[PDB]
């Protein structure tokens, strides 16, 4: 695991291995983004957590910016209700990174590249790849947002 801003963490397995680990930290609430949606031992405190599950794969032609509206509002709201939100993923390198920064982003209209470096400081191992940077960069463009019945939108999503 790793902290991002107060009640922001990222990372992969070993974050949300073993449950328990998180009840340390103060997190209710866990956004995912792997090839399957997760399974979470019986524990305490397992069944007041919140989920979201980004369907993803760490190929350049995986679909996120679908996905960066909802996922922004998830971490959003989870925050305006007090927990701590855990964004992960097998390796939290680039899918878990990928949104993260999406994230840090739209909250205060930041420059793709502005928002992924504090994440480069943090965290030198951030290799996102060249798709969810340009989905990122896209986002950028349509003002932080995702009109879904924008051309734009209609085109991307076309191709892909």
């Amino acid at each position: 695991m790793l902290e991002v801003q107060p009640g922001l963490y990222f990372g992969g397995a070993a974050a949300v291995a073993e449950p328990d680990h998180l009840r340390e930290a103060g997190i209710t609430a866990v956004l995912t983004v792997d090839s399957e949606e997760p399974s979470f031992k019986a524990g305490p405190g397992v069944e007041d957590l919140w989920r979201l599950f980004v369907p993803a794969l760490d190929k350049p032609e995986t679909d996120l910016l679908s996905h960066l509206d909802r996922a922004v509002a998830f971490i959003g709201q989870a925050r305006a209700e007090g927990r701590a939100v855990l964004v992960h993923s097998h390796a939290g390198v680039s899918r878990s990174v990928a949104i993260i920064t999406a994230f840090l982003m739209k909250t205060d209209q930041l420059p793709f590249e502005k928002a992924y470096e504090k994440l480069q400081i943090l965290k030198p191992e951030a290799k996102m790849n060249e798709g969810f940077e340009w989905q990122l960069k896209l986002y950028q463009a349509m003002g932080y947002e995702v009109d879904t019945s924008s051309a734009i939108y209609k085109q991307y999503r076309l191709q892909k």
